[PDB]
């Protein structure tokens, strides 16, 4: 009754009143690739290292599930095809959202939307968390929020899915072009501060062939961030 | 991202662009009651017994899971909840129908839906089959053509589902009213003949208590029809 014309994600859609976890459910559960989870809202929200995530009602909250044939070396490169399918989402709705390695994306520096890529094997989780329009925490921003006005959530979904069902084929050919719309979008020119076993802070010149964030310290000193156990934050 | 606000059908649904039955599926698959399935386009439409059930692009082809724990002699009347459904957000778009005994509603006597109920263990699958924008078979009907415009699929999806919901939310609890509700919008006063070895004609009067039709004969001779494997012919 969707009407979905997409090759892949969105083959298949289960979507749910509410919800613990859209990714707690996608991996969990035994769902064929391009599943989507949806849920109104999510009981058990979830960020990176055990963070919570808000998930009321108004909101964006879905997971899809993939098996990505390519290399496992371009598997980081799948949380970057979530970034980039919601800042294209949001650039059709005159949003100017802006990649901020290594998940997430932002309006004038507020929080927008998460993204979280979990598990392995021939089972990868996309979850993708986009404020639209439901209320959010202090210093985060929303759809409605930017636009000043109420926006159709599905209308929101329909163009994700769409995004991400292009995106998805063209990194399954070419997974590298990716991170050419990465740079493209994302934050960078600027000092930030990385933390990790302990911390560092520099300029965040660039993102590798492998999407690692390069950075710059003023003692001229070049490190390259690898996502993991890692948290990075602005000036 | 639906926003459905149904109290039990509707509380999860599960989309495909393409199945093979929505009523198969939902009888092979544990699901939780509520759960709607639906999709696009069926390439193995089920109608009554081996009969086909056209299913193309445009329409809604849905079944939905039920455990109503109420006497087994009410378990009948499932067909009729989804008949009466059918009625009712035809209704509120303005289009007229009406029950053919047992699992059928007409236009203007030409068939707009048609109801499927299977029952697997001790769930019950209320299958449901709605033209609207899709190619119908000749001398079938769509909402499209009743009304000369494409129709919302999504809205009626949202209707057919709020009203199912009611309707089976009281069900559980007065598990008598849907009786008076397919008298009041069921064809009767009629000549009808119904086929199969003992076929016969009469005036189709009323329906059971059980739901069964109440047939006068010429010779006066009442039979009560139940419905198995009798096919209900117009004269
Ligand atoms: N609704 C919201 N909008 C903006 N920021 C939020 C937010 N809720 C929480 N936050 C903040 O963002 C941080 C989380 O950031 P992270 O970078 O680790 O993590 C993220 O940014 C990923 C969020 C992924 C959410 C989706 S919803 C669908 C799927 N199902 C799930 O359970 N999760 C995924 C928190 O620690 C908060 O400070
Ligand atoms: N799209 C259509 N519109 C009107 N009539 C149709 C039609 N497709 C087929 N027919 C005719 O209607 C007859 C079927 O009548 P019956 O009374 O037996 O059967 C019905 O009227 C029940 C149809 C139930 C359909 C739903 S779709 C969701 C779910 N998944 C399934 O696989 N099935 C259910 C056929 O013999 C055809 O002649
Ligand atoms: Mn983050
Ligand atoms: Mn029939």
């Amino acid at each position: 009754m969707l009407g979905l014309k997409t090759s892949i994600i969105g083959r298949r859609v289960i979507y749910f009143q509410e919800i613990t976890s859209t990714n707690e459910f996608a991996k969990t559960s035994y769902l064929e690739e391009g599943t989507v989870i949806v849920a109104d809202k999510q009981t058990m929200g979830h960020g990176r290292l055990n963070r919570k995530w808000e998930s009321p009602e108004g909101g964006l909250w879905l997971s899809i599930v993939l098996s990505p044939k390519v290399p496992q070396k371009d598997l980081p490169k799948i949380v970057f095809l979530g970034a980039v399918g919601v800042v294209e989402t949001l650039k059709e709705f005159s949003i100017d959202g802006r990649i901020k390695w290594p998940n997430d994306v932002l309006v004038n520096y507020k929080k927008i939307a998460g993204v979280l890529v979990e598990g392995k094997g021939d089972k990868i989780v996309l979850g993708i968390g986009l404020n639209v329009n439901n209320k959010v925490p202090n210093g985060a921003t929303s759809m409605k929020l930017e636009l000043g006005s109420e926006v159709p959530l599905l209308s929101v979904f329909r163009s994700l899915i769409t995004n991400l069902d292009r995106l998805y084929l063209n990194f399954l050919k070419n997974p590298m072009d990716i991170l050419n719309l990465v740079r493209d979008n994302m934050i960078l020119g600027v000092r930030v501060k990385i933390l990790g076993d302990g911390s560092f802070e520099g300029i965040a010149e660039d993102i590798d062939d492998f999407g690692r964030l390069i950075i710059r310290l003023d003692s001229g000193e070049v490190k390259k961030v690898i996502y993991g156990d890692v948290s990075l934050r602005f000036l």
